[PDB]
């Protein structure tokens, strides 16, 4: 039998090429009354492998072991069974997952499994993808196919960044206009001439049936959604909605939901009003991702200059002993975070949250690479960290080579963050304290979308890049290997053909799916 092609490559593998497997050519029989195999089904039809709900002799056997945690797992394959251990439903569905990547022709062409055991954990407990659903929004039927790419790489969280200046995404009840108002820009950058206007109208939001179905979805496949409500920051489209949440007394205030990217100057205002508003906001966030650990607030980009203007937020900062704007930032988010924790969860936020003072409690996203102090001062001063370095996990920058000349394929940049590189990031900062890298909780790579309309160029971003940071965020370093991890990646491509994913080739560089439609309709 070949070697199984699973990524990320398992911490212990052993293959008994030689001997005789399990034959898969007549289906795999599974447990009836197991609820488990309810997800067998779902991942071996993906596979192209039939099943079989039976009372009595099943093929796969499924056991219970609590040493295994939340995300371990053992595989125990030989020609009479397939022994399934775990701690969790997600340890089972990860098994599952390696399963069907060690599926192989026999002597006669008929899929097969190798007589193998697997041994296997995670080494960062969070392995995640942010979805930018602002800068253009992707239906419900689209993200369903990223969740289910996502399990099959074993990322475990979902990153949902759902409000931003361009467009606020997340409903609220109580605020109405958030979504009515807030959820409509009057044009977008001319693709090809982002420094022009299309005057097209760009409109959307999920409704509440719609995240609540997106985050059941995903906790089905292992994935736990964690919501971004962006402050005091990229809030042009809270501010437009209800233009009392921003800085009112400013000369030439002129709030509007923003038709062009980039870093905008509309902030919240640091009051009792605008924090009850936050409050209420936080509260329906807390009813609609009830299990999500934590809150993003964002906390990225927040100039400081409409403060300063503000007669408003001077007052505040003199109530409060503040000297200065990025002091009167540190003290916002201290206030929210309250707000996070009394509904029993964690506050998360970009880099940016240290401005002021890094309150000893938040858990830090780092991803501006060209400031490596921020990331070591808060690991010295205890606090968590998610790594998502745009020096690596970008996916909205460029590729190599082999991509079309056309302006639907246009990036923000040119860089070029090949999946080459993103295989040969470290995620613990150099120089880290043994006791301390408990703290790095992990890595995700972020997909912002001024330039990604739509599901096919999402997954010319994303794919192959996704696969190398699955193996980066759970194998062992010392496991990695560029050339075995090729093989594997080019076993994968008749699964990601079979789906139709416009992946961008390993071997030219160019679409999967040439042909594929780019487009800003919905
Ligand atoms: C935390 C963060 O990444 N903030 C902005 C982001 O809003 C934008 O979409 C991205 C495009 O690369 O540029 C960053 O500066």
């Amino acid at each position: 039998h070949m070697a199984p092609h699973t990524i990320p490559l398992p911490a212990a593998m052993r293959v008994q090429t030689g001997e005789s497997g399990f034959s898969l050519k007549n289906g795999v029989r599974l447990p009836e009354k197991n609820p488990l195999s309810r997800q067998a089904e779902r991942i071996f039809r993906d596979n192209g492998i039939n099943t079989a709900l039976v009372k009595n002799n099943a093929d796969i056997i499924f056991t219970e072991d609590a040493s295994l945690g939340r995300e371990g797992y053992r595989l125990a394959v030989t020609p009479d069974s397939i022994s399934i251990a775990s701690g969790s439903v997600n340890g089972t569905l990860y098994a599952l997952q390696s399963l069907v990547q060690s599926i192989a022709a026999d002597k006669n062409g008929a899929p097969a499994l190798p007589r193998m055991d697997v041994k296997d954990q995670p080494r960062f407990s969070w392995r995640g993808l942010m979805v930018d659903s602002c800068r253009h929004m992707m239906p419900v039927r689209d993200i369903k196919k990223v969740l289910d790419l996502m399990e099959r790489y074993k990322f475990n969280t979902l990153h949902w960044h759902l409000t931003d200046d361009q467009g606020w995404r997340l409903p609220i009840a109580k605020y109405p206009r958030l979504t009515t108002v807030g959820g409509a820009r009057a044009q977008s950058p001319v693709i090809g001439n982002r420094n022009k206007g299309d005057g097209i109208p760009y409109s959307g939001h999920y409704t509440a049936d719609e995240i609540r179905d997106v985050v059941r979805y995903a906790r089905d496949r292992g994935i736990t959604v964690i919501p971004e409500v962006e402050m005091p920051g990229h809030a042009s489209a809270a501010i437009a909605a209800y233009p009392e949440l921003g800085n009112t007394d400013i000369p030439g205030y002129e709030p509007r939901v923003q038709e062009t990217w980039g870093v905008h100057s509309y902030t919240f205002s640091p009051t009792e009003k605008t924090f009850r508003f936050l409050e209420d906001v936080i509260d329906e966030i807390c009813a609609l991702f009830p299990d999500s650990p934590y809150i993003h607030i964002g906390g990225d980009e927040a100039p400081k200059n409409q403060w300063k203007q503000s007669p408003t937020a001077q007052r505040v900062m003199k109530d409060n002993g503040l000297a200065n704007e990025h002091e009167l930032q540190s003290y916002f988010i201290r206030r929210v975070e309250k707000m996070i924790n009394n509904r029993g969860k964690r506050l998360i936020g970009w880099d940016e949250i240290q401005e002021g003072g890094l309150s000893p409690t938040a858990t830090m996203m780092v991803w501006r690479s060209q400031m490596p102090h921020i990331a070591a001062q808060a690991l010295a001063q205890g606090n968590d960290i998610v790594m998502t370095p745009n020096s690596h996990l970008y996916f909205d920058y460029d590729q190599g080579p082999g991509k079309p000349a056309a302006p639907e394929y246009e990036t923000i940049n040119n860089n070029q963050l090949t999946w080459q590189h993103v295989y040969g990031l470290e995620p613990v900062p150099q120089g880290t304290p043994r006791e301390r890298e408990k703290q790095v909780l992990g890595c995700q790579a972020n997909i912002w979308t001024e330039y990604i309309p739509n599901l096919p160029k999402w997954e010319y971003h994303v794919f192959p890049r996704a696969l190398a940071l699955a193996e980066v965020a759970w194998t062992p370093q010392e496991l990695k290997n560029e050339k075995d991890f090729r093989k594997r990646l080019d076993r994968q491509l008749p699964f990601l053909d079979a789906r139709g994913v416009n992946y961008k080739r390993p071997d030219n560089g160019a679409p999967a799916q040439p042909k594929a439609v780019i487009t800003r309709e919905r």
